[PDB]
């Protein structure tokens, strides 16, 4: 729904940032 | 308004992350 | 405060994504 | 919990964006 989709997009952003931080380390 | 603009900025962040994930794949 | 700081960090994320989208265009 | 984890992922996204902005400057 319109509420769960916004949370799903936020989870993807966190996973992408985690990968980048791991590459910089 | 001040509430819809914050959601609009969040949607843009998710679209940008999706493109990056597609490039890495 | 603990509520305004979370919004301030979100605004920075949107500005960073906007710059990236402008570079890709 | 399910509420604190979502905030923790958001904090990581802000730190990653701050580093990028510092590199561009
Ligand atoms: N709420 C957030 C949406 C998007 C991804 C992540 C970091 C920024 C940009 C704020 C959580």
């Amino acid at each position: 729904s319109s509420d769960p989709l916004v949370v799903a997009a936020s989870i993807i952003g966190i996973l992408h940032l985690i990968a980048w931080i791991l590459d910089r380390l």
